[PDB]
């Protein structure tokens, strides 16, 4: 029987930032959404959380990074979507911006969720939207709280 | 030349694990056949911490956290990551074994990486509690395999 | 209602900093063409506009790195196209050049706009090259303004 | 033209060799360091200035390797091990990360270390190239030590 | 209209000291890229007093040799030659990426220019055909950006 951490899922008095890659808008607009509303139904005020927009995945890393640094967050959360088209261009985005994502988190300490799809279609980014963007929430919730244990 | 041989004791040993939850049976047998090898090895139940994420890839912030208090002598990383639809599987792959290799650099600390990474639920299953047991004799081996050479 | 910080698309004042990889190079003065005629629209000056060339997208790093080091940019521009041909060249190329594109703006903090196309085919490229030079202008303007924001 | 071109110095004398040794596919790493050990001495190295230990997998080459590199006794480090492809994408990344940690060591604490785990498909690609590997690691490590000895001063 | 400070190429390799390091696996490969590239570097301008030349197993062991070397500031550029030929392995990869990460890592980190002079390919022939080209590229890639390089170091 070792001693076991239990998730805290609660939101009350976290500062949470939020980066958009707005490409693909339709989709990044239905994450955002679902992702505020399960942010203050986990118990996150309107008041703690800020919302930037970028054009695009790669440009999250740069972003992202300088909310870590300001220390005023105690989790960030990254959505968006790239779909692939015709070119190695899926995959370069895919790999550096998830990449970027990992490595704000691990040096700063700061937790980010990784809700950046990498689809095939439309159709896939359309079917998983609102439902990362809730898991997105929840994620950042829990690994905050997280973060603040084992300081 | 000298050889060093390998010495598998659990003996007072501090271990922590972070369990990836998604996929949630296969990270519950993983985590029940590794604390039962763990034991097997000397390891108090006392002097093993078991944290939980959602997912692989907030493995890396969890571990990484636990290694620089520089409580544990190893850790160990839990999970599966399953193909689906999507390049999210070898994005999900990837990144969460490079965070695990990149603990181990840097902090000295040992991390087993227990992440399965297979292509069916299947798959997963067949392995989850080998890989799990695994995860506990590489822990301590690496563990005690620091102090040699510390 | 969160606080949304809105885009800010204002040129006027901002320093940018451009580096075009001149293999395939009607491609990349496409590219350069649109990002110039962008820039002034969105309000660069283009006294506050420096460009410099490397032979290849494997020589944008060390450049993009030097010119983001004098920290006399608040944004960088990578210009360029890495076109399939018969080997493994192509991914090696096109994984390093955007890895170290990354790399500098995220250890730098000046934005870098990755404008260095990937494709299959030299029609593929020219297709995509004045948009993405102009896409390119449009990412390095917003993202110079929105570091500003978060630098105090 | 006509160049300096530094000429390879393969003068094991007197150097330190360390290696770590990913146990898993037993046969494969034992055969590589008897290769390896076999060439080492053949090369000038004493048998009293290398260092042998073991691994459960090449996951755990990485962190190993790093503990003996800081301490910077060691001329060069050798990596043994085999790495054969199963049913899951675990190959593909056991390989990457393996070889990147030997990579990313060597870089950063200027002590070469020859790459000797084996990436392949079967067994059978694993043993016709175990033996060769083993002598072929030896060569480098012996090579690159002494190479980072003429450009260190 | 828009007309900025166009920096113009400088293919004046007078006075500049490159350093050389070739992996020797697939010997006949690296020896006519190498010849290729001296005969270029000398074509430029670039003294024969001014460029060493070192010799490396294989690809995987380009970094450490290429680290040393930058890492003293004796040389203007640097410049890596040698061939990754596909065999039956995924070593193939392996030694593609990881040759070709270090040697971008390289010139990130002390600002030294690293010419990538490393064939990847899947055939020998493909790489006879390149050898001789890619030795000579390598060459202008050196000077030009070490002449870049001294631009931006004001
Ligand atoms: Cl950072
Ligand atoms: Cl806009
Ligand atoms: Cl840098
Ligand atoms: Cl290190
Ligand atoms: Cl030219
Ligand atoms: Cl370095």
């Amino acid at each position: 029987n070792p001693y076991i951490l239990t998730p805290d899922l609660n939101g009350e008095g976290l500062h949470i930032g939020i980066v958009r890659a707005r490409f693909n808008e339709e989709i990044g607009q239905a994450q955002l959404q679902a992702c505020l509303e399960e942010l203050g139904k986990l118990g996150v005020d309107e008041r703690d959380v800020m919302v930037v927009s970028v054009p695009g995945a790669l440009e999250l890393g740069v972003a992202l990074a300088r909310m870590a640094e300001s220390y005023e967050f105690d989790a960030l959360i990254a959505l968006g979507a790239v779909i692939r088209g015709e070119t190695y261009h899926f995959e370069v985005v895919s790999n550096e911006s998830a990449a970027a994502i990992s490595r704000i988190a691990l040096e700063t300490g700061i937790p980010v969720a990784n809700g950046v799809l990498t689809v095939d279609t439309d159709e896939q980014a359309q079917a998983r939207a609102a439902g990362k963007g809730a898991d997105c929430a929840q994620v950042a919730v829990e690994m905050a709280n997280l973060a603040a244990a084992l300081e």
